[PDB]
């Protein structure tokens, strides 16, 4: 599925990322549209061989597991396909789990990039929340 910038954001919102660890909507929806195009079918493979997916470019290496990126962790317990679901509960669930590890959002190296340190609040302008 390809969201809406506000229909991704009410979802993000309903599923408790708003402020979650202290970052503001505009950052999660900011992260989402320039790792993955608001894309939940997005995947990109690594130079080590590890795979991003889904709308927040969780990576196999850590995260999840896709059988094909020997002697990595799974640390949301859950195949990376859960990740490229319409629904976007297992990658928030997942993303809670990857912010709350001490390094926040520059886990995502799109947000560090292209969104941190930017007005992310005019990401959710406009948006019936
Ligand atoms: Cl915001
Ligand atoms: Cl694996
Ligand atoms: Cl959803
Ligand atoms: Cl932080
Ligand atoms: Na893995």
């Amino acid at each position: 599925k390809v969201f809406g910038r506000c229909e991704l954001a009410a979802a993000m919102k309903r599923h408790g990322l708003d402020n979650y660890r202290g970052y503001s909507l505009g950052n999660w929806v900011c992260a989402a549209k320039f790792e993955s195009n608001f894309n939940t079918q997005a995947t990109n493979r690594n130079t080590d061989g590890s795979t991003d997916y889904g709308i927040l470019q969780i990576n196999s290496r850590w995260w999840c597991n896709d059988g094909r990126t020997p002697g990595s962790r799974n640390l949301c317990n859950i195949p990376c396909s859960a990740l490229l679901s319409s629904d976007i509960t297992a990658s928030v669930n997942c993303a809670k789990k990857i912010v709350s590890d001490g390094n926040g959002m520059n886990a995502w190296v799109a947000w560090r990039n292209r969104c941190k340190g930017t007005d992310v609040q005019a990401w959710i302008r406009g948006c019936r929340l």
